[PDB]
């Protein structure tokens, strides 16, 4: 399958973004686990947040959907999740879903294989299995130490842990949110330097959401009591998916006209938000809201930056390097190499056909685009962020064609139909 983008001239308009992934799957785990009735308004219906429904499901989680999938209604647990059968649950390729689970499901007794598709078996989660087990959790990596898939047989107590920071800060994510439900009090040391931290700081907005605070000191050390219990706090509203919506505003940076994006703000608790102020330095125009954000096309050029705080929306970055004077860096994104795909090799790959010059730094990405751009049929890797930043190909003279455009459907099904609706073609 392939879908071919034709040239673009102008976009403009609204764009009423999906929920967030993040905050979505986040907000279903605990609501699974709290006290009391959460009702979910603006939840994202994509794969990685099927799966997490799906897991919770044969977990006996009791929840109602809407038609459409975007409002749930979850009656809480109570309490750790807990199921009498040796299971074995599929999560695809979600982070948010693995990493997560894999903590919880160390709560108790239970007896469960969590595993996914070949490349989650390919991702790291050592760095998390190892500070579960100096808490006390039986785990077994069937495969191979630091990889899915991972039988867990619980045993999780608390005490004093050491979690490295270095690789994802998904695993510190897992912790924090189990650990208040522990039967001892967690202290978590950080080991090494904590990437993604504004991922941190989405995970205790949500704990204190649903009624648990926690002592982070410095991001350098945790100080989580036990033996606590989540609270619904009735409604929550999931914000619209602030990674989504940085292919919106790079289009309006790059081929608007003014391109508004609702459902986010000035005080929105993802830090992709901060991609706005990347298309600013290189020269669009934004203007903020309490829920919108929109941006304005400007001359664009090219800028240096350490991207470690938004590691997905960089990504829009660069792409849109291709429409700006000057060479794009991007630095401290090693962790790209983990993900979906190994995406400083992918982007490197995929920018090249289309006439960049890229070096492919082992932490870093250096882009200096062609005079014009060449029309290439780009690869995926099943990666719904390289489909997404290669549609901005399309925003010259010359189209572009993605290769398995489903695979947006990671976080973003209708991807496409959006990115038309406020498309005017040449
Ligand atoms: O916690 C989260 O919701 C996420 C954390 C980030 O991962 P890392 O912490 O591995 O950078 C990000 O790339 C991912 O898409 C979503």
């Amino acid at each position: 399958e392939s879908l071919t983008l034709q040239p673009i001239a102008r976009v403009e308009g609204t764009v009423n973004l999906p929920g967030s992934k993040s905050v979505s799957n986040r907000a279903l785990l605990l609501a699974a686990l709290a006290r009391g009735t959460t009702v979910l308004t603006n939840l994202l219906d994509s794969d990685d947040v099927r799966h997490m429904l799906n897991a919770l499901s044969a977990l006996g989680v009791q929840y109602t959907l809407s038609a459409d999938r975007t409002r749930c209604e979850v009656t809480g647990n109570g309490g750790p999740l807990r199921s009498a059968a040796a299971l074995e649950l599929f999560l695809g390729n979600a982070g948010t879903a693995m990493r997560p689970l894999a903590a919880a499901l160390c709560l108790g007794s239970n007896d469960i294989v969590l595993t996914g598709e070949p490349r989650m078996k390919e991702r790291p989660i050592g760095h998390l299995v190892d500070a579960l087990r100096q808490g006390g959790a039986q785990i077994d990596c069937l495969e191979q130490e630091n990889y899915p898939p991972l039988r867990l047989r619980g045993g999780f107590q608390g005490g004093n842990v050491e979690v490295d920071g270095s690789v994802s800060s998904q695993f510190l994510t897992a912790l924090l949110m189990t650990a208040p439900l522990a039967p001892q009090d967690t202290v978590i040391v950080i080991k090494g330097d904590l990437v993604s931290k504004p991922y941190i700081d989405i995970t205790l907005h949500l704990m204190k959401t649903f009624g648990v605070e926690v002592d982070n000191q410095s991001y350098q050390r945790f100080v989580v009591r036990g033996k606590q219990q989540y609270q619904s706090p009735g409604d929550y509203l999931v914000e619209g998916d602030a990674s989504s919506a940085s292919y919106f505003l790079a289009a309006g940076a790059i081929k608007g006209g003014t391109v508004k994006v609702t459902g986010i703000g000035r005080n929105s608790v993802q830090g992709d938000i901060r991609f706005a102020d990347v298309l600013e330095k290189m020269g669009a125009t934004v203007t903020w809201g309490d829920d919108f954000i929109a941006c304005t096309h400007g001359e664009l050029k090219a800028v240096d930056m350490d991207m470690n705080h938004i590691p997905d929306a960089a990504m829009t970055i660069a792409t849109a390097a291709l429409f700006a004077q000057g060479t794009t860096t991007l630095r401290n994104i090693y962790n790209w190499r983990v993900k979906e795909t190994d995406r400083l090799f992918a982007m490197a790959t995929e920018l090249r056909k289309v006439g960049a010059e890229v070096e492919e730094g082992e932490d870093y990405i250096r882009i200096t685009p062609p005079a014009k751009l060449k029309y290439a049929e780009i690869g995926t890797y099943n990666d719904h962020r390289m489909a997404m930043c290669f549609s901005l190909v399309a925003l010259s003279d010359t189209p572009v064609t993605i290769l398995d455009p489903k695979c947006t459907a990671k976080t973003f099904p209708d991807y496409f139909e959006q990115l038309a609706r406020i498309s005017t073609l040449a």
